[PDB]
């Protein structure tokens, strides 16, 4: 009943106890494991066990305030169907969110996180402004902080915020007569959009789109970054000195736009959380991935690569060289970066402070290991267990 | 619905509709996936053979044909008598075949059309059972020009012990454990290493020292074997461009081969069943010397090479990985041994998953044990989501014999 898990370059056994209380269903059954798919009034009872969460995280369980809030959420709903988070409850839920999140392995920081409370939030024009205070103290000029701001719940009956790019900074991706892309391949829907709702369409690799926003019963409405707000890096090599004349850059803050958090039965459609990156994020899957911006080619060439063999791990040598242009050109501008090695050590300290914190940790072995040099971390050696806890970040459908 | 499987590379979607006739359960509930960890009776018997005949005579497409009702009726009647039956010898080519087919943490499955079966159920002692191993050794060796094979030793049946090999795989480095702690040699081996020294080994002290085999005939303790050195091709190990790196000293063996598995056929179960095929440079380069459970020799090659290993930002750990996987390759190729390195053989793969999915609707792969060790999201299959699952026949982990 409690899954042995061990960690085979050490040998150390723990038993995972948390996974107990996993409160929703994954998608594997005993018949067949489905792990590596990306995407595979009654509301009272989440709303009563959070609270027990809450009050038991903060030592006063069963205690005076526990039975006060339990009625009070009663009352909120019996009368209107809802229920309103006290401002700390929020801030606790936002926490245990990021700190559910199987498939992040940033999650040593999850004590750490300005929750910026937006739910007196209505137009358009003042998500905007929200948005806007939150990228400027998250990017902090380069020195990074982890923040998430977040926007009204949803209710009945009433519209929605939506914030329809999946971040809140992405590069343009032009579709070409001859077919193929220039700029981001992923964002060719989000720039069409763009452009049909309004926005002049830039013509450049690197074109910052605007912000689509939507309050609810309205269209979106476009709002252009301010670019001094955009913190950008532009990338170069320590000692290939053509590399800075590829021209390649990236930007600063990672900042998830498009995800739903959920506490105590309550949903947040619109509520975006920045950190700081990885640099496995921008230098191997944003560059090299064959449908993203798929420069591994280039600077193989560029270093004189032997390219019409696989056996000379020219691939592998590339993509050594533009991680380290990453890694080198983040430090170089005083921009908060970590490198996989360092981050992967630091999941392995987080796994064993949750060992004894809760008795576990939801991890998600695929999205944990980094995308190069697996195995010289030390995460790939370690066995993991994923689930569902409560309260999380979920996926959610497009706005349209 | 079955479960619709996504390409990210391409775009492309799929259904896998043969993951519905998985048989046998996984570690993974609804309640939390497990598909990370490791290691986590007569009607039965004929539903299992029925099946497989089924299986085969769908392979040749005779299905239904008068000789397929007769095989199952020859079938039915013996497990009325015996409790137990046998193979054909056909089907058992086709039955071995078809578990390496189903193995879903194998990336090399392309291939598995094209293996050699030794027929060895005839097999009654130790002795016999090493002359079928050395002919097994010499057969996939090639004198470098491997050969995929396996050789099916007879089933388990009742009032009869098993053979076994004790062994993991036929060839393997001594791990001596050192009187400080430490490890002389390979650190996996350091369990069995000790089972042949007190089984009569005189042990050597090198760090490549290869292992004799241990084989246990029915009822009986295990029995000492030195394999011939003329059998164990070995491969020294040195860099294109890299002088120094051959006065590191390091040795690799040719061949891969599986000892320690049970094949499982129709429901019949052979406990020693070795097989082997050819490596993926990724698992000299970088599993068994670079793991720090391993031989670990990442940093000294970072020292030597110059880099900076005082800080991970420099990514030295990764630079000296990928000479590694340069050396190995280079080193296989130097000495006419059959190698692959992970871009191909990766590729390779995506080839079979394709194929499987015209031919059966689906293909059991288990993702964390498909992506090579290094460079994961490099290759296609990284993209590639993947359904894990159980076909029969198959290939078994099976409890240690001591
Ligand atoms: C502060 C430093 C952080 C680092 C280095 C980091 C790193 C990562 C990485 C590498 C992933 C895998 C994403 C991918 O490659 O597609 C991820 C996922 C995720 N992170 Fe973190 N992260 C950080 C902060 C945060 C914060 C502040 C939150 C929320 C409060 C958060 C919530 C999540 C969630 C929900 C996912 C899952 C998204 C998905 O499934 O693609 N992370 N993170
Ligand atoms: C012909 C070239 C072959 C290549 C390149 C290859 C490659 C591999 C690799 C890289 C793995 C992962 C193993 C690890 O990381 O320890 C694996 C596993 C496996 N292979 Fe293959 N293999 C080949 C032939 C064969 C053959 C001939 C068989 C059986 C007839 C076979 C059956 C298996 C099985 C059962 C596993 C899984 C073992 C386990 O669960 O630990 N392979 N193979
Ligand atoms: C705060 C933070 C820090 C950090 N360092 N990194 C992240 C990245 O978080 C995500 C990354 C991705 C990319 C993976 N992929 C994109 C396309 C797809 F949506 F189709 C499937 C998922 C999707 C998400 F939703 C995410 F939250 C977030
Ligand atoms: C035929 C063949 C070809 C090839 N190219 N390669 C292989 C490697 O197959 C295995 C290799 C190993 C040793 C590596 N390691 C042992 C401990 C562990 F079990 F924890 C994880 C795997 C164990 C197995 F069972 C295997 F099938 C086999
Ligand atoms: C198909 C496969 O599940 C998919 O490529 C996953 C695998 N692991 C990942 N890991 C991270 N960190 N990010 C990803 O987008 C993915 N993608
Ligand atoms: C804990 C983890 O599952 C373990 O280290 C696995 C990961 N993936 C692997 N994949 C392959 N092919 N071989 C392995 O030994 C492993 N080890
Ligand atoms: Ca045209
Ligand atoms: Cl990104
Ligand atoms: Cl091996
Ligand atoms: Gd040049
Ligand atoms: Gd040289
Ligand atoms: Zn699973």
């Amino acid at each position: 009943k409690f899954p042995r898990v061990k960690n085979w370059e050490v040998g150390s056994i723990t038993y995972d106890t948390l996974s107990a209380q996993a409160q929703q269903d994954g998608p594997c059954t005993p018949r067949r494991c489905l792990g590596s798919l990306v995407f595979p009034e009654q509301l009272l009872s989440q709303a009563r066990d959070f609270i027990n969460q809450y009050y038991s995280s903060i030592k006063r369980s069963g205690s005076q305030a526990h039975e006060q809030r339990l009625q009070e959420v009663e009352a909120e709903v019996a009368a209107t169907g809802t229920y309103q988070l006290r401002e700390s409850e929020l801030v606790f839920g936002a926490k245990q969110a990021w700190r559910n999140a199987p498939r992040c392995v940033g999650r040593i920081q999850w004590g750490k996180l300005q929750v910026f409370d937006a739910r007196d939030c209505r137009s358009a024009q003042e998500m905007f402004t929200y948005i806007c205070n939150h990228i400027k103290y998250a990017t902090n000029r380069g020195n990074l902080r982890s923040a998430i701001t977040v926007f009204p719940q949803r209710c009945p009956g009433r519209g929605d915020f939506r914030i329809w790019n999946s971040q809140l900074v992405r590069y343009a991706g032009y579709r070409q007569q001859d077919g193929s892309v220039r700029g981001d391949p992923a964002n060719v829907e989000i720039t069409e959009l763009c452009i049909q709702h309004g926005w002049t369409p830039g013509n450049g690799r690197f074109d910052v789109l605007p912000l689509l926003l939507q309050a609810p019963d309205e269209p979106p409405e476009l709002f252009l970054l301010p670019p001094e707000l955009v913190l950008e890096v532009p990338l170069e090599h320590p000692t290939l000195e053509w590399f800075a004349a590829l021209g390649l850059r990236w930007y600063a803050l990672p900042a998830v736009s498009n995800m739903l958090l959920e506490i105590g039965g309550l949903e947040f459609p619109a509520a975006p959380f920045s950190g700081w990156y990885m640099s496995t994020e921008i230098g191997t899957r944003n560059l090299c991935d064959p449908h993203r911006y798929n420069i591994l080619e280039d600077v193989a060439v560029c270093m004189d690569l032997d390219t019409r063999t696989t056996s000379s791990l020219w691939k592998d040598k590339a993509a050594v060289e533009i991680n380290v242009a990453v890694l080198h050109s983040y430090q170089l501008a005083k921009v908060t970066i970590v490198d996989h090695h360092a981050a992967t050590a630091s999941f392995m300290k987080h796994l064993e402070n949750e060992q004894k914190a809760r008795g576990g940790c939801p991890a998600d072995w695929a999205w944990i290991v980094p995308p190069i040099s697996g195995s010289l971390t030390p995460v790939f050696h370690q066995e993991m267990v994923n689930y569902f806890l409560s309260p999380a970040f979920r996926y959610q459908p497009d706005p349209w």
